[PDB]
């Protein structure tokens, strides 16, 4: 197993991409801290799937944008399993608005979760990360295709791309790798809830996807396993677009 | 003259890159709104430079991260000159800190000015922008070279890069252009005050700059004039690295 | 004038983008060597346009893929005007073919002109260049959007992009700047002759162009003048996409 | 296993990166066509290492820059194993020269092998490729870092990057994936023979490598296995820099 004996944290693993990543890491032997914000039921369902398949996982509720919660998410890994090897910064929210319609709350909610939450959780985790550890930030293909009416959200993911590059260099001497995955449109709880599935944006994106379908959470999960594993030992500071060819 | 009859706003034009951009735009015929935050005297010096050279300019105090001040900056253009053609989002602050040392205040001050202030000032300006308008965002070469210990600052400029691309697509149908300049290290009031001139970072940047010197504010100002002018009429969504070849 | 007393070579200036660049450089005071391959009549017409407008120019026939012709083009600058300041590597050809249909002739004709010709002309020219010289390579937005059935042509322009970056670093110590322009679809003699204007690809590109039209040669010419001038003194190794926002 | 039942061609598998890729693909169950140009003994040793580990392989001599040899390499897969699933275009040569030292042979040798050979081998292969096939082009991090005195070699790899993007779009409807790996400096027989090991470039590269060593063939081979496998099913048109963090 590619991650035998390792411990991973996946933020926002009660739904969507994060849930798929948690299950996939556990399938390769990692014990997984499954973080949720509002959906304990979703996280418990993911933990039960992992444990019924023979793996180890534990649920932890916490808002990554709150310093004490980010710390407690990380402490859960150390207290439960004694070590930390892999951090997947997946928690994230998205809302579109044209420039005229942007409000302060629309801006702060997305930047606080999608950027400050990445920084706070990584800051808490790095004390426990040693040579060969792997930090995986879930960014978005919007940093390449920058759709209209996404200035705030695409802004958050542009920040994540740059933070990924900074920390790859900053943590290089400690041999901690830092990489991003930039998904295309993925069918998730969130893209249904946001009305993105079924929208004109979805139709446009689908038509421009070379491989001819929308993405699924497991399309991202298998790339996260790769980046978490030693097979990516010589990759750091990369941004892997996983969109079926759209960029 | 390239900008005869046009009106420009330069945020943060009491010092540094913004002051040089303001003077260069006025040299090509633009009437310039010269924004300051803490230094009225600096803005008055730039306005005096412009008017002594035969141009038109007016100072306005305002914090771009405050919605009411962003509105007052834009209203100054309309009240004084009756139109708005060019917006240069130059106001910005920088402070480095390694991941372990990042504080909430360090994060919020830079994102509020460097990202929210771009969004607020652009939001106020767009009501007045018509076909041929040009929005120029001052980003940074850090989105290319992502230096260690710059996670927050590089994050803000990654966000600006993405916002530039979004708004180029979003405002395209109105024939409003949106582009970024990504300066390398420029000798400015701010890089002196921040201790960056004389720092290890300065040494590293100089040692990797193909054209063999640090940048000066006029190195950026002449590119801003280009992007503001009809010479750049077929460029939108670009990010021009102006760093003497460092990328 | 921006290029007063300067001397420029434009390869492939009997038609299209190169003709527009030659006229624009001359409008800013440059004496221009107007190169043609098959159309002396076209180069002579561009020379007449330049001299009727008060400028200086001379035509020279030569195939940039032949070392002796590249040398003769450069010798024409030195022998006629005594110096060389600006080299625009604009000569290029394009033909689409899906992978199954690519022939050796289709491959060699495009790489010999579009790549070897850039190398040979730059190699002859660099001996005469000094501080402040500007080399401008005309690449293509296809290095961003890589359309189907363009493997050979996009291949040539990907080479040109890389050669631009190499020579920017290699000639940095001599303070010779090297930059690329990457045009979008431009209506020219060539794109009419190739049937590209009116194609389904043109409809797709137009629909994806934020500024809502196809490009024209003067859209590129004004950017070439900027890069040739001291206004771009702090830019080297850049690739300026000039496509109305398509990338 | 990840490639059970599948068949791969690795061009240039008698040495270096290609040898390591061939052995790694076979470890995951692929039958491997091991192509060599000058070194039958090297290919035979790779084939033997593969069969000793329980796999299937066959050696074939051929110059990818010769159409008849490229066709025979592909025919070897079909005649020996009946199918083709993975093509690794790894064959490549490198020689540095500053612009004034570039000769016609130096240019043609590298473009014929590194670009035309990729096109010819891919052209022969595509007839046999169906849904789920994976084409992996070995490019180079020089397309990011474009070192001085590498205009021809970096030019070839810039062409490979662009060809990768074209064919990803062109072959997307057939659900054939096309991706590139862009290695940093890898210790191989070729870098020994080229005077790269022990050069000033090796010192420059190693000092700018965040993860603190030179690369090894298996650093690339594990990424090739990922791209060949269904784990990369949602990635096409990507360029994976595998350089220990240098870009
Ligand atoms: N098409 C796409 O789906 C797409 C494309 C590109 C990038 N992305 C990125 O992929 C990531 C996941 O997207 P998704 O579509 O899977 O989202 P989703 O279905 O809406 O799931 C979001 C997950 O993040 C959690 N979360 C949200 N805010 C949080 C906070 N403050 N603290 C902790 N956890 C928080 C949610 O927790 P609860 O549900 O328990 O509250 C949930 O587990 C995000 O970073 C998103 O930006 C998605
Ligand atoms: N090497 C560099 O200098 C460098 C490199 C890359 C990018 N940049 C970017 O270039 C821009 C200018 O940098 P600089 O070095 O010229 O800076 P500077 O010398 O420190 O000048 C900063 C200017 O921004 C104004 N400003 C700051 N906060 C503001 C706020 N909240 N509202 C309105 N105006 C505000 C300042 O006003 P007062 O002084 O009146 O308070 C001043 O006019 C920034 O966006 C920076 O990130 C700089
Ligand atoms: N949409 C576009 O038009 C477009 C988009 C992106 C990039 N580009 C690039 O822009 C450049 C100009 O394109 P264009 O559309 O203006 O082409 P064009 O109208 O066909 O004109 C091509 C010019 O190049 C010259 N030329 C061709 N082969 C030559 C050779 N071997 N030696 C010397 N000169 C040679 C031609 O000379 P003669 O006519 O006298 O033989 C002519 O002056 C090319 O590099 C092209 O790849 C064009
Ligand atoms: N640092 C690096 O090593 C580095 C970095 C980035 C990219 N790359 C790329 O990685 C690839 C492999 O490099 P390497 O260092 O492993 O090279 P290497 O050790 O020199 O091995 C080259 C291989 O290519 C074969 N080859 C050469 N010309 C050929 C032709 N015309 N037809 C068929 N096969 C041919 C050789 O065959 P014979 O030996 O049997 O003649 C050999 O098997 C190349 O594409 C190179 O550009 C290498
Ligand atoms: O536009 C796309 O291709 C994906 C949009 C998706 C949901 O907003 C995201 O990037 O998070
Ligand atoms: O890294 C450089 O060369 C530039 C640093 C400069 C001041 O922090 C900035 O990007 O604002
Ligand atoms: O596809 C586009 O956007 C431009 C195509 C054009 C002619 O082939 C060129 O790149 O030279
Ligand atoms: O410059 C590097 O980091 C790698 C050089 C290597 C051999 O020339 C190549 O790209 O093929
Ligand atoms: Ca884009
Ligand atoms: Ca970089
Ligand atoms: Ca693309
Ligand atoms: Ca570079
Ligand atoms: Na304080
Ligand atoms: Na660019
Ligand atoms: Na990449």
């Amino acid at each position: 197993s590619k991650l035998a004996g390792k411990v991973a944290i996946v933020t926002g693993a009660s739904k969507g991409i994060g849930a798929a990543i948690a299950k996939a890491l556990a399938d390769e032997g990692a014990a997984v801290v499954v973080n949720y914000a509002s959906s304990k039921a979703g996280a418990d369902a993911v933990v039960s799937a992992i444990t019924e398949a023979g793996g180890r996982a534990v649920a932890v509720g916490g808002d990554v944008s709150k310093a004490a919660d980010a710390q407690r998410i990380v402490d859960t890994a150390i207290e439960t399993y004694g070590r930390l090897d892999v951090l997947v910064n997946n928690s994230g929210v998205y809302e579109f608005a044209p420039i005229e319609a942007i409000t302060e709350e629309h801006y702060r909610r997305q930047f606080d979760t999608n950027v400050f939450g990445v920084l706070l959780t990584t800051q808490a985790a790095v004390k426990h990360l040693g040579e060969g550890a792997s930090i995986i930030n879930i960014s978005s293909v919007v940093t390449s295709i920058t759709p209209p009416a996404s200035a705030v959200y695409s802004g958050t993911k542009g920040a994540v791309d740059a933070i990924t590059g900074v920390l790859a260099l900053e943590l290089g001497p400690r041999k901690i790798r830092v990489n991003a995955i930039n998904p295309g449109m993925i069918v998730t709880e969130g893209t249904h809830s946001a009305g993105i599935i079924g929208s004109d944006l979805e139709a446009q994106v689908l038509g421009q996807t070379p491989l001819g379908r929308l993405g699924e959470p497991n399309d991202i999960a298998s790339v996260a396993v790769f980046l978490a594993s030693d097979d990516a030992r010589w990759m750091t500071g990369e941004h892997l677009v996983v969109s079926g060819g759209l960029n």
